[PDB]
């Protein structure tokens, strides 16, 4: 146990924004979604609170990670115990302070952790102008995202693997609902309803003396946690420096071999997966401007001002790529 | 070729709202969709419009009318050259007099003879309370109504079954979308909004002098053929009293066995699927009042006064029903 | 004296729907404008309340009639007289009781009056395809409409034609934008906006115990009086058949010679202007169940129930016409 | 040729937002508006694309900036040839690319040649309130504005002075349209809405992954084009100081025989229009707070941000004008 | 115990629609409000379930009732118990099954009871002209209304007259908020509103398989209570003509003599207060097509079609109503 | 008169925002109301135009200032005196040029000078929660709001006290309904309603091309007046640190002995109003960030930019109390 006790000190930054997840994905042999929903589970009492079986939750675990494709550069394990550990960030967040139950909490973080699972490597447009099969069966609406949500349920149903086992009927049919909710909002063609519903809430926002929001029904905190988890996974520009531009490499990385795929295929090639023709800088800049900052903004004014570094840095980064843009 | 010149001779009323459907089925070896489905097209042209092969266009209706289950007591290839045949015929109301495109009237048409294909004979309700693969795999949402495109896409890509083979690459694009969209659109719990929308655009109603409907953009012409399609489908209550019972036997008779199904899970038995406490009457009297005479009194505005024949046969049945309801 | 006696005696009825206009315009050697403007500024003592010169009115009015065309068919004198005596009964409504100032029924009847003042017998349509003097001047904007103002107006400059003359500044500017205003809404592409208003209206309505409503701001008083003013303009249908009918045979009268003026032109003929091919009966059906029925039932609605024998005559007259729609 | 030069190196900064155009003015022998025009359209090669006779061209130009009155300090012929290169570039800011068709551009920048053609000096409220024809003609509605669309039209009906000659009928339709929606646009009384409507089309901006924009419709493509010639129209406070000072001169050297007129009319002096009451600082400052910085604010958000360096000019100029006024 | 019998005999029909109310208040010594309150309470077992003491219950009654003045023709004690009656039927209603909880049931039934206790016979507008006391208090806003349940809620806190008393603090608190909001909704005043968020109520109702509504949030049931005490205070037209024209006959002698009461005064004479210019029939008919039709129409709608007889009544004594109106 | 001259030197700053209300509260002897008021009505010639005689406004000032708890460090007759002294400023502002006729400006003072009269240091939850007689009496609904009102319109009655005895009756209606509106607006428990009100009117905003607001009905103007005075009632973090320094300590010194009244209750102490555990900077912070800013930034877009330099006083002030708060 040499580095294992390195890993274990990683972990224990999994309440902060920037954990390092890149480094204990090496720490852990490639089994950082394993590792952070099983200590995030610890953390959380979710075992206890949900009764589920340790040996259950790592079997899944170790499937659902088994099902994220190593040959894909971003939406991979390592992508999703991100989102996973950033969900679980913001939803510790004052501004939320006891706003959520125990199954909300749960279906968000095990939404997070399943929101990308068996992802192709390419978008859904692709899957759809190359007609393939997923988009033939899902007939081009949210394709990759509802592909997502199937394969995840459907590992549930293996050797011990449910780990919802021990819930009532009744709590098993809404989480499967809620994550359904979810996962579909993370789709990106769906991000400017998803954001005007937001800006739509932070105004007639209702909060406690305190500070703590107050949201009363269903459809309001369903709304919350499917924004929340669309900002987990559009988090990368909002985390340190140093981990943002790893994370930009591995996109532009993926978005390339698409671009290959496609000069291939003899299609049009997409904006940004052009390998000869990409404007690394100038891509992630308008990637904030249009819709990394506008979301987190919003956010920010939700839980405001919890989320005031958040969007600094944010600012911070957009300002950092900007000069590294070209000028020639 | 015997009775071959009686089939011919019932065919001859294809552009008729009562045909009879039912002796056709019979007439034909069961081929009612195939038949009807060829002497539409060929009525509209749409052969030589699309340089469509009439080998292919046969061996597709074939292969299609093969996946509508025959121990299906309604939603079955009769009920599907149903719509077919009613959609043809709304098509051509004076209202809407070339409103539509070739691509579009093909598209509605097309959508029409899919819009059930494969159908199981339960609700989507049903397969999602079963928890079954198929409401697993599309997310409890329009379960039934995405199979069914699916797999009436899929049908196309056999042994020369594509019948759109000769539709530039725009044309296809076209044509999917639409009957994606039309399709979707005939899932029941959609009703309310595409009603809704339906009244909107009975307001603000434009026509020309002569009295043919003005639809300037897609997003308006595809919410009439929706609801045009959904009209078709919900239009056994506007039929010939003695087409209209065939149906309502034929959909009891399929309720029932979902009854009993959901007898043998021990569920709770859905309302009308109770083969020990159904009111036969009472439910189609509720079923017009609720549904379908709300939707046909707003197409026949639409249309007005076009469809005020249908209107009056459907309060016609209506009565007929209710005096049957009895009286103890 | 012979005749003046029997034109006296027809003036009796001013303040009846059915008057004979017609017979006013004979037995007032074609002045029923200025005959019938005359008799209901005296019955509504508006030359008292106004201070208006007798002489001054009466030379005005004449002129005005003047600038009718004697040669169109539809739109003259008599048709602006009949405006003009609608308005006049329409404001003398129970529900409208004391709701409208003096001088918004100033505006109101003197807006009738020069509605359609010095207009050629052709549409805004042809003027704008034609390329006109009177379009290029507008910008295809209302054309018509806003000429018809323009000449009202200028004619009040002439010699002791100026009826206003007595008016404070401030009234003479309130009677030149409501008068503005509300024949600017005579304009038939203005159609469905003010019957949208008008229903969002009537919902929302606000009445008095004893039955009269209540409009409280300007905005609210301006759309009743335009949308009376364009029931006015549009209640041929609504007056007893005798009288309908002789509207009838004039409007086709004058559309055909638009139709013979197309075809001369080789433009496209406009739909009912064509002499060879009109169905005068279907027209007013349709005129009927597009445009007037839809306006008058809505009206009828606000003021409710002043308006139920109208309504009912114009539901009879719709029958009539339907009846007499050749079957062959 | 020897200033000729000049003049053509001048003419090298068309695409520029600086232009000096005074200069260009004087260089031209008073026929800003032709050569520049001109020179826009062999830039942006019109004259190829709608078969344009460069005779024709130059012979319209001519007969266009003559209607603009000599004796007007401000909305004269500068102005217009001004407005004209405003919107030449901002029609090519990056955020629009290939957003547009030819004709849509060809009436962005025919629209704003002619936009305020044949200008008296006066405003409209001048004009209403001193009971002008061209108020009475109008109906006080948009009077100025009309006028100059139609004055604009009417002169392509001479000496081959019509340019569009060679567009199909329907473009012909189309230009004649569009461009009375944008000249109707500059119309004052209407920023308010005009702006309301841009702040709303901000929010809900669809852009594609690169940063341009997506407009699907023509109502929303004409509204960008409304918004962009209003903004060109306003522009001067954006344009480096040297020049803005110019305008500003200009507009209160005309504004004050405005105050003169109404001085001697013993009308109530306008408020800025008064000589010996004006605080031309003070205007500018409150000019630039309440309409154009509000204005291109919007206009830089939807665009971002080719607009910024305009939004820090017009934040310096303002600034510049603040301090500039008296503290005594 | 001679007509006592009879007593318990009406009583039998208290769950029914036109229970002679008026006969109870006879066979009980004026006292229907405490005998039916009584029954009720018994009926729906609300006294175990709150443990109300009997003899508190009857000892509050008793002065509750005592506060209705006894001089009062309509606004008394015998109006009290059917608006009571008709509450507690209305609750019954099928489409509610379930829907409401023990408490809410109890808040609209006590709120019935108190909702025009210690009425003085004559209109807030009246209190508000006449300078009162009372709506000098009350601003003029809703006088009667808080008048009524500041007198309800006071009079709980004498001798053993507080039923609430063992009810827990946070019922305590619940059954007051709703009380008083549905007792303030009974202020004519709120009718457009109330009615206006009953019909967007009845779009976008959601409904179960079997019939039922489904109410989720507070707000939601509070709407629906509020309306039904609503209807319940205005359901005289729709009960059995008999009953309906003796209250008819008792609001109009309240009228009256606040009609004479002004005259006194020297005011204005409201309208239908005026005893030589009333139109009784005309009044009713009014009343019903402009108040009462439109409501219950829309509360027919929400519980379709548990109301459908009500509504037919109402129809029917419309137009016993209309005959009588005489003609001459 | 040695000080007297310091008084009359302080009152010039009566059209100023940050004025010294506390030192003129001093230098008149505790009559900062009658002061302040009688100065304004001067200033505004309001006397004059109403016929005030000066001995009965005198008279009523110093009963009403009377009226004002001396024991209360906040809600006192400084704080009356302050809100009025803003309404008029506000009232001033450029934007809102004779916007406002003289009833209605005179109504906004009006309102803000009795708008918290009687006030008894404790909030409107104190007094539902502890049973007052105040809050039975007002059924929980706007409690003091209802209150002041009552009192204010009350003491008009007495000796010559009644200002308003020149008003005609319709005035004195109208002021009334005002006065009545504006109060019962400064009740925060109605601040989300009236600012979502406000926003929705910021959009939409009509406004002349000088700059002023364009308010054409009563419901517009009503709620602009009620927003107004709901700022001037939430001025005081916009007004000069020392001032808003003082506001602080006299509220938190006001809210502990609430705090203290609930601790000897037994109550659960209300937030803030805690002596052993507030914040008094985190509190302001709040406060500003939740109310005030939210409302002054609307205000100010209303206005703009009028209200820009109060905004950024605000903003100032935040970040003072901001820095303030204690780092451990
Ligand atoms: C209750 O009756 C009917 C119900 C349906 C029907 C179809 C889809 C659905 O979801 N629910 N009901 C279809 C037909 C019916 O009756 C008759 F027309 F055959
Ligand atoms: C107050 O200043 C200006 C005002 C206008 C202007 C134009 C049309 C109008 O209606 N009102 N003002 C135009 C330019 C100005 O200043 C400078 F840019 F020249
Ligand atoms: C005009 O008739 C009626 C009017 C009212 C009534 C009640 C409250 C009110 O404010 N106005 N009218 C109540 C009953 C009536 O008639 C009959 F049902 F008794
Ligand atoms: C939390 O601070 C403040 C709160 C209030 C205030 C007024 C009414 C109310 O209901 N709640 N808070 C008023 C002033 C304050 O601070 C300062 F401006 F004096
Ligand atoms: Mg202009
Ligand atoms: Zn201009
Ligand atoms: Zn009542
Ligand atoms: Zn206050």
């Amino acid at each position: 146990t040499e580095q294992e006790d390195v890993l274990a000190k990683e972990l224990e930054d999994v309440n902060k924004w920037g954990l390092h997840v890149f480094r204990i994905a090496e720490l852990s042999g490639n089994r950082p979604l394993t590792v952070i929903m099983h200590t995030i589970f610890q953390e959380r009492d979710l075992l206890k609170t949900f009764k589920i079986p340790v040996d259950t939750l790592i079997t899944y675990l170790m499937t659902l990670e088994d099902h994220y494709h190593a040959d894909v550069a971003y939406h991979n394990n390592i992508h999703a115990a991100d989102v996973v550990q950033s969900t679980h960030v913001l939803l510790s967040t004052p501004a939320l302070e006891a706003v959520f139950t125990d199954l909300e909490i749960l279906a968000a973080i095990f939404a997070s952790a399943i929101h990308d699972v068996d992802h192709p490597g390419v978008s859904n447009q692709f899957l759809i102008n190359t007609n393939s099969e997923l988009a033939l069966m899902y007939n081009d609406s949210s394709v990759l995202e509802n592909h997502h949500l199937a394969v995840g349920f459907k590992l549930l149903q293996e050797e011990n693997c449910d780990i919802f086992q021990n819930l009532t009927k009744k709590q098993r049919q809404s989480l499967r609902k809620m994550v359904i909710d979810i996962v579909l909002a993370t789709d990106m063609s769906k991000h400017m309803n998803l954001l005007a519903d937001l800006k739509t809430m932070v105004e007639t926002k209702k909060v406690t003396s305190s500070g703590v929001l107050l949201l009363d029904n269903y459809s309001d905190r369903i709304q919350v946690l499917q924004n929340m988890v669309h900002c987990a996974d559009l988090s990368n520009p909002t985390k340190p420096l140093q981990l943002y531009r790893q994370w930009t490499d591995r996109i532009m990385e993926e978005f390339f071999p698409q671009g290959d795929r496609e000069r291939e295929r003899g299609m049009e090639i997409s904006p940004m997966c052009d390998k000869h023709n990409a404007s690394v800088e100038k891509s992630q800049v308008g990637f904030i401007d249009y819709i990394v900052h506008p979301l987190w903004e919003t956010w920010a004014d939700l839980v405001h001002p919890d989320a005031q570094d958040i969007l600094d840095t944010l600012e911070d980064n957009r300002e950092w790529y900007q000069s590294t843009i070209p000028q020639s």
